[PDB]
């Protein structure tokens, strides 16, 4: 099976990547497929807040360390995240009500994780899912306690911790150009960057239903109009794994100059959180599915 | 699918169990299958030394806590391990050369883990893979630095930390009654128990090639002749997943009064470390394989 990462690099992009973690790399055929076919790895779960700081100051890095070392040994780029994401917060964080304390807790979490891997991580997802569907800011503990400046603070802190990393904000339901959330994140990122906030990229969490790939062809250029140096496609999977949907997403990447690459959410269908929708590029026997071969043919042209 | 755990309990045994961990419970159909069909869970990796104490005295319990909570919420028994196993040691341990220091480090590791989960764990695998294939003791850091007393110390320390748990020694290649390692572990366990060492069980790590199930019918009664209150089948998988091999292992369990149950290495073939041998009871689409149905029929007859 030809390598989608090699082929996308030949078209001028940076990577075709995949999310993984230690117990994937030691089972199935995941390591062999990643070695041959993908150019970047992300930790699925091992870098999230609940996995890395389950109680205050008690950092759990064993799983993340394994993935970083494996990637370095095998010549792969590393992306990591998410530093600030309400969905993976442990209870001790969401109980904090003092603005000074929560600011320092957020800063220490960012600084500790980024310093540990300083210079080794290409892309950090710093803030995730900060927007409501109507485009207002999501009322998470960080917004409620710190206020809207928590986003500037997070990015400023991350830039100081590792100036080499590309810093991204990420969100989902940015797959349609007419959806209010898509326009809102563009407007807010434009404003933040105009005031000097170091947001290098917007990452679109592309968890799609059948037939939604076509809309990404119009949504991704819109996200790119915010003026960040980079945009990316993250967490990609498609219910039913139709070649048409997957090829449309790949072509959206190719059409947007600032889109650096694509990361799929897993290797093989049985290891998806959405396994009954068989939404990935390899089947339960680790054979490439028609969508994989269709991407290969699209990138060869 | 009828539950092998309910059927084996109806035959007078304690459980039919499976190894798992957090990211299995959140993907595929693993949680649903475990809820319906298995009565005990073990952490595959999250309790091993390299996952729980990656630096001296500094413990990581996020993954293990998740599995213990999940098991309690779903009414499942819990087994855990391995407290002392050379294959999962961090480098900081294997570089210790002082007998008193290594003894204290080992005792602290045992006591900290077992205290955290005191009263919640049915079975602890305390020492693993302590024997060479010829029956002599494996020359790990523990044997080289502490000496052969490390095994009595480990069990004595474990009994004091949680007197409710059943304490096991485990090894592999105990599948043939005429293999030297099988008789050696019997010899040594008899001696240790005569000296008052609290070894409650021998666990046989049953990682089998095709056709090796039949030999377990003679090996397991031999293991039971050491006189421990319990024996168990652990880490069970069979290359090719022949019904004949799986049924022979199940019947060995039924034939040995002190054998309390069986634990299979995982749920579905693609998540095995030996996936190309398709050695588990569910396939890559999470359908029960012929071996599963054969076990069901064997337990009903
Ligand atoms: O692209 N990704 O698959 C991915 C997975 C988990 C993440 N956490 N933060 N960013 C992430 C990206
Ligand atoms: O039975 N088991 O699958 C199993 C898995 C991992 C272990 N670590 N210690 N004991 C273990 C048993």
């Amino acid at each position: 099976a030809q390598s989608v990462d090699q082929l996308i690099k030949a078209r001028g992009k940076v990577y075709f990547g995949v999310a993984t973690d230690q117990n994937r790399l030691t089972t199935g055929k995941n390591a062999a497929i990643i070695q041959a076919d993908f150019g970047m790895v992300w930790p699925e779960n091992s870098m999230q807040w609940d996995a890395t700081e389950p109680s205050q100051g008690n950092f759990n890095f064993a799983g993340a360390d394994y993935l970083v070392n494996w990637a370095q040994q095998n010549g792969k780029l590393i992306g990591a995240g998410c530093l600030v994401w309400h969905s993976f917060l442990p209870s001790w964080v969401s109980s904090i009500t003092d603005k000074n304390t929560l600011t320092n807790v957020m800063k220490n979490h960012i600084t500790t994780l980024m310093t540990r891997y300083k210079g080794k991580i290409r892309t950090w997802d710093v803030v995730g899912e900060a927007f409501n569907e109507d485009g207002s800011l999501r009322q998470t503990v960080f917004l409620n306690v710190i206020g809207e400046d928590y986003i500037p603070i997070a990015f400023q802190t991350a830039r100081a911790a590792d100036p080499n990393a590309k810093l991204y904000i990420m969100d989902y339901n940015l797959d349609s150009a007419s959806y209010p959330k898509t326009q809102a994140i563009v407007n807010r990122v434009k404003q933040w960057r105009a005031a000097g906030v170091p947001i290098d990229g917007i990452g679109s969490q592309t968890h799609l239903s059948a037939g939604q790939g076509a809309g990404v062809l119009q949504a991704l250029p819109l996200l790119a109009s915010a003026g960040t140096p980079e945009v990316s496609i993250l967490m990609l999977d498609v219910a039913g794994a139709s070649p048409t949907d997957y090829v449309n997403v790949v072509n959206a990447c190719l059409n947007v100059q600032s889109c650096v690459g694509i990361t799929v959410m897993g290797v093989a269908d049985p290891d998806s959180a959405f396994a009954s929708t068989t939404p990935l590029l390899f089947d339960g026997n680790f054979n490439p599915k028609p969508a994989y071969n269709a991407i290969v043919q699209d990138l060869q042209q």
